[PDB]
């Protein structure tokens, strides 16, 4: 959860890297 996309989230986590 950072701003208004908490459930996108999932996808900017151990993927950003």
């Amino acid at each position: 959860d950072r701003q208004i996309k908490i459930w996108f989230q999932n996808r900017r986590m151990k993927w950003k890297k």
